[PDB]
């Protein structure tokens, strides 16, 4: 659990996300296909994309990026109270595009290295421990929806 010092820390950086959802997105998706290329191999539109500005050009990756990071910021928004709008993307992870909670560590690590990467004086130590705090709520609860749907991934 989050004390609300921490949840300050988190909404404080986010608000510093949302001066550029699509931008961050991209850096986000760049990011997390290039750290742990099995990634990449769930998007099927994305990997004929195969550089940056491959990457970066893909008006499909920067819209997708943006839906990803609004869904994540609706989540943090609500503190831990998040059942009702993290069911809908357990469903979808866990049934359609089938993503273990390995892959939803690897995408928060990048999410950490781009804030860091982008807000230095915003994501200090207390910062980031928030950040990882909050992330790995999500990771928990989504890890509990994914059972009640089966697969143990
Ligand atoms: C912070 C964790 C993430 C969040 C908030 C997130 C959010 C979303 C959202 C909102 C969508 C669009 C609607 C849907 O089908 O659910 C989506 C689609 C998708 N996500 Fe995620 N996602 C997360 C992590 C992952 C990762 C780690 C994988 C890949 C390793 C992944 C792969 C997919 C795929 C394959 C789609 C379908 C793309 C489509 O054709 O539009 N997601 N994600
Ligand atoms: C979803 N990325
Ligand atoms: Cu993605």
């Amino acid at each position: 659990v989050l004390s609300e010092g921490e949840w300050q820390l988190v909404l404080h950086v986010w608000a510093k996300v949302e001066a550029d959802v699509a931008g961050h997105g991209q850096d986000i998706e760049i990011r997390l296909f290039k750290s742990h290329p099995e990634t990449l191999e769930k998007h099927d539109r994305f990997k004929h994309l195969k550089t940056e500005a491959e990457m970066k050009a893909s008006e499909d990756l920067k819209k997708h990026g943006v839906t990803v990071l609004t869904a994540l910021g609706a989540i943090l928004k609500k503190k831990g109270h998040h059942e009702a709008e993290l069911k809908p993307l357990a469903q979808s992870h866990a049934t359609k595009h089938k993503i273990p909670i390995k892959y939803l560590e690897f995408i928060s690590e990048a999410i950490i290295h781009v804030l860091h990467s982008r807000h230095p004086g915003d994501f200090g130590a207390d910062a980031q421990g928030a950040m990882n705090k909050a992330l790995e709520l999500f990771r928990k609860d989504i890890a509990a929806k994914y059972k009640e749907l089966g697969y143990q991934g």
